């Protein structure tokens, strides 16, 4: 007898390019939970049991997992909040002042304090966010050293293909231990004997796990509620070497930066995805192949519960499929078990019927085949996609609601956007640094709200003489249009303004 997997399946690991497609991938999706509530606890040197939360104005945007024993959640107002916990640490974030380029922290004060020189007014403020995204950018800095290839989905969530480290530690690592009498170099001696020998066709089956290998542990909570056994084959080698590898890179989060990182460990993203959203904080979820159908089925998860399923696009299909409202997942699998062309014939009669309403489907009748295969795949959790690189910027906005006189004239509107010109800066450096290269936006676009809430706006471009140097070039192009809609307003309701934006456009990365 011989294992499922072939020798093509195992080399594709090593190929940063095609690893996930392969059956045998070891993807992960880390998340740090309650970030910017992270970034405050550790930048006021406090403590995971301090119950720290991230106050915005009279909201809560962030609730420490030490915060969430008392029933806090970001539904809850501070005064909510404060009810709950009576010695609850609530960490407001920092803030631009009107007509000031730099943002401060004003710890200590909030709307929740009774004295009222220790307040943040909306009126005057605008949230700066720049603390998180440079925390964020050191977590990134640290993923992508350990591993080759790492896709920041958003400011506290990241996936890694580790593939590359898996092969190469399943074939070549000649110091890990399995035990104090086992080494991985002797429990996979003939594996590694094959790949170097190089006798076997690529679409040959690997040989049978050795009875040895059994004893490598998993590092995480293995979900496993049917008691299956947990080293049955390749795929299981793999994962567990990975729960290995990736314990150390979330080590490496804390240690340096003191973030906790709750993880999901499985085959495919959107199965990551939901394992590191299963258990939480600190925590690291691993799926083995032989036990995704359990966990999709645990019952936290329906169709909709997929990365691009929840939308108005899952409830058309919980109409058109005819779908229970619970265990949709396991209906799919088994109204449609054999191919994904069974639910293509099945989409292709519905929308071929009578009151097919085409005209506001968002299921387009020619995709039928990509889309059956997807939910196909995605209900038996081998729906592996790529992990993709952040898209280039096209488009970045500050803005400004503004209620009541905070901006009365073209003097108050000028402040506004100096906060706007230092928050796009700051942001550039940002990306600066992740593309590592120069960003040059060429155009420039002011819109603002009267107060009758009628909208002026007004582009063009911005001449940067030299290079970069923005904050001050983008602010005599925002003051130029500015005043320009002040004399199209001129004997028209236009102040007090309402709302206020800059928005710049056509970036130049050199
Ligand atoms: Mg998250
Ligand atoms: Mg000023």
């Amino acid at each position: 007898h011989m294992s499922k997997f072939t020798w093509k399946e195992l080399i594709q690991l090593g190929s940063p390019s095609k690893a996930y497609e392969s059956s045998l991938a070891c993807i992960a999706h880390i998340d740090m939970n309650a970030f910017f509530a992270q970034v405050e606890q550790m930048r006021c040197g406090l403590s995971k049991e301090d119950p720290v939360v991230c106050v915005q104005w009279n909201s809560i945007i962030a609730v420490s997992y030490a915060a969430r024993k008392y029933g806090i959640s970001r539904m809850d107002t501070i005064q909510e909040a404060l009810k709950k916990c009576s010695n609850l640490i609530p960490i407001h974030t920092a803030v631009f002042k009107k007509g000031e380029d730099f943002w401060q922290y004003h710890d200590g004060c909030g709307s929740w304090v009774q004295d009222p020189a220790k307040q943040i007014s909306v009126e005057d403020h605008k949230v700066s966010l720049e603390p998180y995204r440079r925390e964020s950018r050191k977590a990134l800095k640290i993923f992508k050293s350990a591993c080759d290839l790492v896709e920041r989905a958003s400011i506290d969530e990241v996936f890694l293909d580790l593939g590359r480290i898996c092969f190469n530690m399943l074939m070549f690592d000649n110091e890990y231990e399995l035990t104090g009498d086992l080494k991985l170099k002797d429990a996979l001696s003939n594996i590694r004997e094959a790949f170097i020998g190089g006798n076997y066709d690529i679409n040959s089956h690997l040989p049978l796990i050795p009875e040895k290998i059994k004893s490598l542990k998993f590092e995480g909570d293995v979900f496993n509620p049917e008691g299956r056994d947990l080293i049955t084959d390749w795929d299981d080698v793999i994962l567990a070497l990975g729960s290995q590898v990736c314990k150390g890179i979330r080590d490496s989060i804390k240690d340096i930066l003191g973030y906790t990182t709750s993880c999901g460990l499985s085959s495919t993203k959107n199965v990551c995805k939901l394992a590191s959203n299963y258990k939480k904080p600190d925590a690291q979820t691993i799926v083995k192949n032989d036990c995704l159908l359990d966990f999709l089925d645990c019952g936290k998860f329906e169709i909709t519960s997929f990365w691009t399923l929840g939308g108005v696009l899952g409830k058309e299909l919980i109409d058109v499929l005819d779908l229970p409202h619970e265990n949709s997942i396991k209906h799919i699998r088994e109204t449609w078990p054999d191919n994904a062309g069974q639910l293509k014939e099945f989409l292709d009669a519905k929308v071929k019927q009578s009151d097919y309403d085409r005209s506001t489907s968002n299921i387009d009748p020619l995709k039928t085949a990509d889309l059956a295969e997807k939910l196909f795949k995605l209900s038996r959790g081998r729906y592996g996609l790529p992990l993709s690189s952040r898209p280039v910027v096209k488009s970045m906005m500050s803005n400004k609601n503004l209620r009541g006189k905070s901006c009365n004239s073209i003097v108050d509107c000028i402040s506004w956007l100096e906060v706007f010109c230092a928050e796009l800066t700051s942001r550039i450096q940002d990306l600066e640094q992740e593309y590592n290269k120069i960003v040059i936006p060429r155009t420039v676009s002011i819109s603002l709200k009267t107060k009758s809430y009628e909208v002026y706006r007004k582009s063009g471009p911005v001449a940067y003489k030299g290079i970069n140097f923005q904050s001050h070039e983008l602010l005599k192009v925002g003051i130029k249009f500015v005043t320009d809609l002040d004399i199209k307003g001129k004997n028209k309701s236009y102040y007090p303004l309402t709302k206020l934006s800059m928005t710049i456009t056509n970036f130049d990365i050199i």
